């Protein structure tokens, strides 16, 4: 069975309920133990978490769930009422999703969307009463960064001040997203480089701040 589902069984078996440090700890030991590159790891977490906390957001939205460990980082700092959708393309990811996010006890602060982005971002103002989104964490398919981007401006689902975090925009690359927000004044963009202690490399974060039609 698949990575995601023994990275759930490993954190049920051993990690304390309702204690997201300790659910993010599992996931991160294990797949260290492991040596699976697939995790978002604790040094990209530690931006996540300025990120998060410097802008706090009433509605997030994230692209891409897997074991739902950015779902409980993010959670885990979404302040009183702040709620967090999630949406996944695997049907069973999203199910360890939830199941993680039950044993972290956030399963009250985020929804689970389940579908392709593309199908999905055109419906969260009707079928689920978005007005605008406050922050988006795009860590999904590299190939959508950019048409999910431009999806979300054509929706009018981003404001002045709405705050894009795009993870691995270097490592596999997201070229034609960086291009983009880099290029527009749209957007006001920051680089945040981040080591990859396995793969021994340099990846990267981008934060990029919509100004609104421009
Ligand atoms: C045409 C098209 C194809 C695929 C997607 C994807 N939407 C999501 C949430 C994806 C994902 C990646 C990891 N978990 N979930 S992939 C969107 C549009």
């Amino acid at each position: 069975d698949t990575k995601e589902q023994r990275i759930l069984r490993y954190v049920q078996q051993n990690a304390k309920p309702g204690d997201p440090q300790s659910v993010l700890e599992a996931i991160d030991t294990y797949c260290t133990q492991k040596e699976w590159a697939m995790n978002v790891g604790d040094a990209k977490g530690q931006i996540m978490d300025a990120v998060i906390r410097e802008y706090s957001p009433s509605l997030v939205l994230e692209l891409g769930a897997y074991c739902g460990y950015s779902a409980v980082r993010m959670a885990r700092l979404l302040q009183p009422g702040a709620r967090l959708l999630t949406m996944e393309i695997n049907p069973d990811c999203a199910a360890i999703t939830q199941q993680m996010l039950n044993f972290a006890g956030l399963q009250d602060k985020v929804t689970i969307l389940n579908g392709a982005s593309q199908d999905l971002i055109p419906q969260l103002k009707k079928k689920y009463d978005v007005d605008t989104l406050d922050m988006v964490f795009l860590d999904h398919w590299k190939d959508r960064y950019l048409p999910d981007t431009l999806l979300l401006e054509e929706c009018g689902l981003l404001r002045k001040g709405t705050v894009l975090l795009a993870d691995n925009v270097i490592v596999p690359g997201t070229p034609d997203f960086l291009a983009y927000v880099r290029g527009s004044s749209s957007f006001e963009c920051t680089h945040y480089s981040s080591y990859l202690e396995y793969m021994k490399v340099v990846d990267g974060l981008e934060k990029a701040i919509y100004q609104g039609p421009s």
